[PDB]
């Protein structure tokens, strides 16, 4: 094969691994924002679970 | 010229891997809040019905 031909596969390489890292870069970056909201669900629930608990201590 | 070319790679590579690092460790942390809150939910659920039990 010629060197343009060469150089374009190495290209095309260099490329795709790239992509592949960036991928991966943005599946970690999902994973943090689902756990993120996930954590703010939990403090919801917990914020109005105190309530409810002490709903029930004021009722006792 | 190449040489600095690739010194000037590897230590871009350096730094690429150092921020992947802590995004690992983020998520990490994030795992452990998730857990934690877990147990403080449940050990409320159980004092919730301890104090249902006791009216």
């Amino acid at each position: 094969g010629s060197v343009k031909l060469e150089m374009e596969m190495v290209t095309q390489q260099y490329e795709k691994a790239k992509a592949i890292q960036d991928e991966q870069l943005e599946r970690l970056t999902q994973i943090c924002q689902e756990q993120g909201f996930e954590i703010r669900q939990l403090r919801a629930h917990l914020a109005q679970q105190d309530l409810d608990l002490a709903a029930e201590r004021e009722a006792a």
